[PDB]
């Protein structure tokens, strides 16, 4: 009976991957559920049943919608990281490199009750996840579904921060990377967990009203169908559910049975835009506008075009959705759940996050979007994010100057650490002050953060010449160790290859650089011991480990261009080398100026948006091929807009040698006009 309950469960998994799944990957997803039924052994549920039947029904989910073998061995083994005594070297060893990453991926989305709920920095940390690795989120929204449903067994006080969680982040991100059905059912899960007692009424009405509701959207299918005749329209008509958009209606709104009876949606999909317009014009004869929105003039972010027009005949109520069959079809890619692999969505994802905007937030993310930082917390539970390899003295600074400056130690989940000690996600951090105690300069060694770093500079913008230096060797000295290394190790040709790459002549110019300029020593060890045993790897800059980069929204640098960096009071910015706004810098301060490199030509998980003005004037149709054409090429159509003379499109690709790929591909379809990439968006669109 319980081992029984686990095998029909598993069984019932094994009939779905059969069809689609190798015999070898369905034994390794098998393998998966037979681990995660070990490390799960006698734990059980709140409602009873064993821990293995979550993951197993998350999993069935994931299986009905054909996803790939690691997609479901990850679900199958997302809970034993944490709730269980096995780790994730035991997963890299029985089933890769790859699950593990995936299980590691959905544990870091999971939110601790006890710790504070901060629904933007939230939304950052579930963007950055699906960027890096679609897969993960996809996960997450099964896993997150499957506990809306039996929310039952959870106390009502539980109940209600999770359907919150869940409907301000998961609803909206599914909808994101295409899952609707998902986005639906979670959203309809919410509104019964938010608002039990107006859910249960507009439930009913629902299910009372719904065969008399079928009746007459059969009769407006065939109403619908004899006026695109009448009006010599060629288009096909679809019916569409509208149970979530009645029910999110009705329990903000008075009850109307009649408008509930009589409300329906339409798909139409046209032959051309022509067409389209003239189905416009003909349904404003017949019906009354409610409303409407044309987003094949100005289409949605991410590329969707369509034309959405809600119209009123008497009692009933049609929501229709108008558009053309290739716009049907260029819709199709980057969905997750598509013909397209999940993580070739990446463009498509990144293009249409402006989708969600709760403010121009999700405008200048690509800093964080590449950039995974550390999530740690106050004894409060209050959340700070820090760069990866931020020290205690960072998160101090962070939480207040009072603190950073006073900073004398602090207690890492309990435990004495010093203040040099890097943070790791998931640490409560205590900072235990002195009010008699003063910031010590050495701190620059290790520091990371620009709030510290620049809150140190002040103690010695009033500090003797020959001090400085002394600091900038100590902070030096310090950044070395990490190497098992020091200033002692330095040969002369060491010593000669930093002042020749710094433009400087002695050694003395470098350690004021170092201590009072904007050189952080971390950079200079890091030139020094390239690649070679530095203490997630997330760097697509060589040698900016420890350190976090910004972009410059000047020049705009995309992963294979080449680039340059420039030591500012807010950090290291990365420009494109002939950026009009560094050349003009490198000639005022060349020893500003580092010269920088990409880890690797052609990382995948990673997105950038290109600039294009393509020197043609395109109609509707020409606008809309375009949207097709960059979609079909697996590269987000972030906006388009088309005037007289131009036409400019604002691109999510991966890399130059992608929009090298995309250009080449436009330029032959067109008939080649001439394709020119701008360093940052045209004031014709935005700027
Ligand atoms: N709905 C439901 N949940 C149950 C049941 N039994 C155990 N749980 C677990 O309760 C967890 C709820 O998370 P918290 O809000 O942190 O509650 P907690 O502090 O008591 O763990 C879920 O963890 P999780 O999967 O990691 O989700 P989460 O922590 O990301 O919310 C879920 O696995 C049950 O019968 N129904
Ligand atoms: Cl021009
Ligand atoms: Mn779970
Ligand atoms: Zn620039």
């Amino acid at each position: 009976m319980p081992g029984e309950e686990v095998s029909q469960a598993k069984q019932q998994l094994k009939l779905i991957i059969d069809p689609y799944l190798s015999v070898s990957e369905v034994e390794k997803v098998l393998a998966a559920c037979d681990f995660g039924d070990l490390a799960h052994t006698g734990i059980t549920r709140k409602s009873g049943e064993p821990y293995i039947l979550h993951p197993i029904a998350v999993s069935c989910i994931l299986a009905n919608m054909r996803l790939d073998p690691e997609t479901l061995m990850a679900a199958l083994l997302h809970d034993v990281i944490e709730d269980t005594q096995y780790t994730k070297d035991d997963i890299i060893e029985r089933f890769g490199q790859t699950v593990a990453e995936l299980v590691d991926g959905v544990t870091k989305l999971s939110q601790s009750s006890d710790k504070e709920y901060n629904k933007a920095a939230s939304f950052r940390k579930i963007l950055q996840a699906t960027l890096q690795d679609p897969r993960v989120i996809i996960i997450k929204l099964a896993d997150r579904y499957h506990n809306m449903t039996t929310l039952g067994a959870l106390r009502p006080d539980k109940r209600a921060r999770i359907a919150q969680e869940t409907f301000d982040i998961f609803v909206p991100m599914a909808r994101l990377v295409g899952m609707n059905e998902m986005a639906d059912n979670l959203e309809n899960l919410c509104y019964q967990n938010l608002d039990l007692d107006m859910f249960d009424n507009v439930q009913n009405a629902l299910l009372q009203t719904k065969p008399e509701r079928c009746k007459y959207q059969s009769i407006w299918e065939q109403n619908l169908a004899e006026l695109l005749h009448n009006y010599h329209i060629q288009g096909r008509i679809k019916k569409k559910n509208n149970n979530i958009e009645l029910l999110r209606h009705f329990v903000k709104n008075e009850m109307d049975l009649q408008e509930l009876t009589h409300s329906h949606a339409f798909e139409i999909v046209l032959q051309s835009i022509a067409d389209c317009d003239r189905l416009v014009a003909a349904l404003k004869e017949n019906f009354q506008v409610i409303q409407y929105q044309d987003h094949i003039r100005r289409p949605l972010p991410g590329g969707n075009q369509s034309l959405m027009i809600k119209l009123k005949g008497e009692k009933t109520t049609l929501s229709l959705t108008i558009q053309t069959e290739l716009m049907r079809k260029a819709a199709r890619f980057g969905v997750v759940l598509g013909e397209n692999a999940p993580q070739t969505c990446r463009s498509a994802i990144q293009a249409s996050m402006q989708n969600l905007n709760t403010l121009t937030t999700f405008n200048d993310l690509l800093d964080y979007l590449h950039q995974e930082k550390i999530w740690v917390y106050t004894p409060h539970g209050q959340l700070h994010e820090l760069p990866q390899g931020a020290t205690v003295v960072d998160f101090a600074y962070s939480a207040s100057l009072f603190l950073g400056n006073h900073a004398v130690g602090a207690k890492v989940d309990g435990e004495i650490k010093p203040l040099s000690t890097p943070l790791v996600s998931g640490q409560v951090i205590e900072i235990i002050t002195d009010v008699l105690a003063t910031p010590n300069p050495d701190w620059l060694s290790f520091i990371n953060t620009q709030k510290a770093r620049r809150a140190l500079q002040h103690v010695l913008k009033d500090q003797d010449i020959e001090e400085q230096r002394l600091v900038g060797a100590q902070a030096l000295s310090r950044a070395l160790k990490l190497f098992n290394r020091s200033i002692n190790d330095l040969s002369d040709a060491d010593w000669l290859d930093l002042l020749q790459w710094r433009h400087i002549d002695n050694k003395d110019a470098l350690f004021e650089q170092i201590a009072v300029g904007d050189l952080l020593p971390q950079l200079v060890a890091n030139h020094l011991f390239a690649n070679d045993k530095h203490p997630n790897s997330d760097r697509l800059i060589q040698g900016t480990e420890g350190i976090d980069v910004k972009y410059a929204h000047c020049c705009n640098p995309i992963l294979g261009d080449p680039i340059q960096g420039h030591l500012t009071r807010r950090g290291l910015i990365v420009h494109r080398i002939r950026c009009h706004n560094l050349l003009h810098e490198q000639h005022l301060h060349p020893e500003n100026i580092m010269p920088l490199q990409w880890k690797a030509d052609d990382v995948d998980d990673v997105r950038f948006t290109a600039y294009l003005a393509i020197y043609m004037a395109m109609n509707d149709e020409q606008v809309s091929d375009l949207i097709y054409q960059c979609r079909k090429n697996n590269a987000g159509v972030e906006m388009v807009h088309s005037n007289e003379q131009r036409t400019f499109v604002n691109i999510v690709v991966n890399n130059r040698k992608h929009i090298a790929k995309v250009i080449r591909d436009l330029r032959m379809h067109y008939g080649f006009p001439r394709i020119e990439r701008l360093d940052a968006p045209a004031p014709q669109m935005e700027i």
